[PDB]
């Protein structure tokens, strides 16, 4: 009963440790994308490593106009305590709201519901539309640099009217090139081939390179960060 | 209407360009994991770049015990023609089966169905259990290296009885450390804290470094490959 | 959809911070009464005062053959952290289990369930039968001594085969007297009056004083404790 | 299928031995609370004891602005004879109504109900007609009526002062007769509280002060003291 | 939804002030008829008169082998108090059981149910068969000697194999005569009319006078008693 | 599904040997009561004896403002032949209508219905409300003088605002006394005991003698007449 | 809702003024045809004229092995009175039974059922099969000699294996001839035509004259009787 | 579900071999009665003899104002060759329409429907009301002079306001007489008796002879034709 890609985020009122809000309206109203991310329970190690990782990438998400909101199946009092614990033992403050979903209404509405099954990432755009969902299970932490690549790429897609190849900006076939959406009629395929404006492998596989140098590099940065062993662990001085 | 993570893969007979087969059974009987990935239709570019990316990493999936299987809503005859085109135009041979799903029976059965919504990666273990799902939209290519990180961390987790923190093996808090599953009783938590046998931040956040440097370095190789600019694009050398 | 007094405690399996148990079986197969008490959420102040008051009366229940089990709509990880907080800050160990009931499954099943409606005390005897149920609002703490007085009285009425007057052992009409359950036939009602064996107000109001001086003193002890201001508040030396 | 705490008391027109009345309306209209209490049947000894016990605390109930209303599964004519019997044989006048529920309609509506033994249940309902507490003692166990007085005093104080009330109040082990500030539910609300410096505190979510007048506190403590004390002079002797 | 004449009296257990009994069984087992008579409520004046009326005629009923049983919407306790008061203030002991029907289950079952509508007399024969029902409203007391007349005429009918004319034993046409059930065939009718064993007005209207002078004087006694103003009223000698 | 005492008599059209009529309206229109009395079939002996009994008392009914109406399961043609036979052979003329109910539609609407079951007297007041029902089985003739007593008694309690005791006007407790309906409040009962206006046994048992001596003696003549052995049987007279 | 030609007569127990019988078995047992004819009510003049016409044709019906049975919506008692009347006033005894169908159960079951629609004649053969049905309205009496012609012609048909032309034995084309039932196949038609064994208008229209001269004149005799002005009206001789 | 007597003929549009007409409107519009007669199939001999007898009487029906209409389960094209064969081989033109009812749509609507069951005669009056229905089986030809007797009697009953005795105009009781519809109240019964305006056997059996001598002989003429052996058969003039 999980929403589909391309569907508006189910209309709902939710309670967070920052107050009551309506989703997706609260983000739509501010012209924001949001990433809603779900966890089975407070005071859990894997999820704690994700909150901290999202927290460290907070400016990267604001820079793209993206808000973060968590969801956990525990009361608003535990959420506050858990957050306090993180800032106190880890030294990292968690600035995003957490939905307090005891009773599991929000999870059930979202099709995530056990509780072990309450995982799940919704990437939602500024029009309220679910654009991507990832469901890593509770024993596997998210790779948060990929979420950042995803919204950065969806945003370049929307703005440049382009589809994005596997492993962009390091596609093995066309590199950092972006794909021109394919023709759907024969006159359109013909006009595109006579047009001679795009690099081509077939009438259904034209591309160009319209992303700017910074955008491409912003997107390699995310992946370099995923790829490098950190200098300095936080357990060292915590 | 998707299968939830944690559930068996739905029992089904399917027709592929390699022959007729039962899922999950055909991979279970081989003690093999499989990554099942879907596509809206043949002779589409974002999908082609994905097949090609999967095909290039194919020995990396063999090494891990993972068989690859495609799904497109188009006939066996299209699938074979689509493949030959890839071999002929890009010089990469696609070695894995694709399910011929015209009519969308398999897709509807998996909750994916439109056709634009026909996307999705099921990562399924050798007992035929769904361990992770990823839904990227048709306009965004998959990051195939993160599929590799995912199965490798998950097989790692299984054989070590450990959870895996965000961004592993480059987690900001514990690096390449792996998480001991949190105690669920008071006695069990007492005893953990008396044992002094793990590095600890609280009774619910213990860890250690039980993975071999082969394991850690193989998982970082994938993220690294993901982050590197290719030397020699396939469209040039095609 | 709550149980009625006089019915079996619903058959169910439940997770507590001491582990999985079957209710009412786990207590029944021991010859123990148990009191199950419910709470909206962890780290809430009224409920904490209740845990403490229960904890302070622990031996009193043991001596009456009564076990205490709590219920809160939060995860076992929260339970255990809330517990440690109490012992650390108030300096009382909470010796009893608390049902981890996120999703509110147990509460729904007992008709308690929004979330604040999760309050309520069940007093279940050693045959599994709900004997008494109290429903205090979350903004009002229970009178724990009244709970002791209920089981003492019930155990007495049960063993001696008598009903127990309002305010017993201090009833304004008959004091520490216990009522003979009234006759339901006219034969019986005449036999009882010609027998001249009870003090009497009418064939339907007959009583005697069958309880020992030790049982009566025990029950006044509960009520005196409820009545007196404690010398030494726990908040100071904390 | 009981009503739930926090739910409005079910609209119903009932017949009592003082006449026909609409609930919660009759009481709400006067800005009064009521305590509704329930009974399997007339001329039963356990119920007669609670009736008398309520009668004796009847002025304590009026000082708190609370009306008392009984329910029993018998006709009005029995309710009246029962009352006359109590007044005659025990020498205590029963001044509150008792709803006549022959046939069980009201009892079924409140979900109390060859049962009837199950017709018990005390609904403490406030002046906005909202159910605030319910208690289910079995037929074989009289209610501690002083504890009902305690609950209404405590609940009226919590409301007027905007406080939660601790276990065993006014004799809580941790904070005695202090009253709890409703906990904060946001991050800023929680920091702000702990910045004000203005409550005694054990954590952001456990704060309290002592705003109940000393008459409030001592009034709630007599209830308990009375409950605990041996009566000088029983009523059956006197008769 | 009342059982009809000729139908078996509904099987059921009821609680009386004489104890629990089974109907119609308890009476059938003994070869006794019964007269169930119902009332809206205890300590009501019409019913009180009717009870006293039945009690005074209790021997008459015993001599016909008819037990009596009352039904009222009030408790066993109330019933017993109502009976003591009748005995104390009217000086008449009420010797038969009254069904305690709190909740009105029994009355609901016999179609009597509000509560005013709980009126109604069932005349039940030794075979468990409802033979006559009368419905006086609560403001009108029954005429109890017509019930004696009723069972006495039915017992004579049963046993003489006869139907009983209006007003018997004082019918205007045939007096104390009794009706032969009419033939239902042309052969039966011809044969009868040739038998000349009966007095006759037509083939469908034959009778004789087979009841004893005792049986006829007994029935007349009940009507005479109905018609006579009692010398001495019970309110007087009270 | 027989109507209840207290309900407005079911609205209907029926056909009788005097023509078509609307019930209850035809009688409400004239401020008249009516007595409807049912019978299995025409040319039956017990029923004939009852038609005749009603016919000799017809003036008594007129005198009370009560009309009479039969119902029998047979056609209008048989009704009329049956009435002619009665007047010709018994020499008594039947003045009142009989409903033709072939099909048994009217009996069915009234719950009477086989056909042996088609017995039943409804006494319906002038506002169309069913006041009393009797169901004598088809082998026992009614006592028509009791039907007269009942309507005289009901009319007197209506006009005087009183209830009528058992056996009135020969009640054993209070003779021709009539009952003041019991008070329903503690207040109303206190005021009434105070007032000194009624003779009294308890607050719920109050009475006076407000019926005129004429009305008393009129009600007693019905019963006297039922008790009298007739001079002159009609079978001989014929 | 009426059964149709060729169906077994509905199985049923019915009460007649001759006693209780089972249809059709009662006639099947005797190898007898029956004619059942219905009437809306007793003491009605058209049906009286029909009963008299049947009665007069009784010996004629019996010689064909036809029993007669009536049905009227009235009681057995009315039926017997009605018949008494016919023999007394007309001088004709009615020998066949008549079903007492008060309530109209039997007629509703036959689809006849107002009551004015309770008309209709069923001709039922000795196997219990409805062979013919006639629905004359209440105001139009049957031509009973046509019923005699139908069962006669039907019986010759069955036994001679032969269809009967319109107006038999006076058909305008073939007179007293009978039709050989048509061949239903090409072969069977050629064969019938090659054999020259039948008079013939076409292969579908073959006929012979196999009926006896007594059989033909018996059928003409019923029609001669239908045509003839009676000598002696029965009301004159009445 | 066949329609019953006195119901309006079902409203419907039918195709015949004279064109598309609406029933019963086509005939109501002319103020004509119609006789509708059904046949299982074309080219069948009993039906052909019935057509021929209808066409011979066609002017007899016209003088009564009766139209004829046939029904058969075959096509217009087959009906037309059937009529042609009848004219050609029998020397008789068939003048009336035959409804082409292939599929058996009209037969089903009318309750006739196997296929052999499609048989049946509806006599329908100038108001479109069904007055008589006749159901002869496939192997038994209708007696058409009896259909004339029926309409003539029926049209006479309507005009003279009289019921028609059995066998009219040769009824054994009252001969050519017609019956006055019976009185249905006791007043009309007596009024009729005392008025002396009718010959009479009892109040319900009153008759006169209003039929004109020409009506009577017309009706006997039909019956005389039905009884006369034809000299000259139509098969021998072929």
């Amino acid at each position: 009963s999980i929403p589909l890609i391309g569907e508006r985020f189910p209309e709902m009122e939710v309670t967070t440790d920052h107050g009551v809000i309506k989703l997706p309206d609260h983000y739509v109203s501010q012209g924001k994308w949001f990433v809603l991310f779900s966890h089975p329970a407070d005071f859990t190690p894997v999820c704690t490593t994700e909150f901290v990782s999202f927290a460290r990438r907070y400016e990267d998400f604001q820079r793209l106009g993206v808000d973060l909101i968590g969801l956990s199946v525990d009361s608003v009092f535990s959420h506050i305590k858990w957050k306090e614990w993180i800032e106190r033992h880890i030294g990292v403050r968690i600035p995003f709201p957490i939905i307090a979903d005891p009773q599991g209404t929000v999870a059930r509405r979202l099709g995530l519901l056990a509780t072990h099954t309450v995982r799940g990432v919704f990437i939602v755009d500024a029009r309220g539309v679910i654009r991507t969902m990832l469901y890593y299970p509770m024993e596997l932490g998210r790779l948060v640099d990929e979420i950042l690549r995803i919204v950065k790429a969806l945003k370049l897609g929307d703005s440049l009217k382009r589809a994005v190849p596997a492993d962009w900006p390091n596609n093995e076939i066309i590199g950092e090139g972006l794909i021109v959406p394919p023709p759907t009629t024969e006159d359109q395929a013909r006009a595109r081939m006579e047009s001679g404006q795009y690099r081509s492998l077939d009438w259904w596989f034209c591309w160009d390179t319209p992303a700017s140098r910074d955008d491409v590099e912003e997107a390699r940065r995310y992946l370099r960060r995923a790829a490098e062993k950190p200098a300095k662990l936080l357990y060292e001085e915590a």
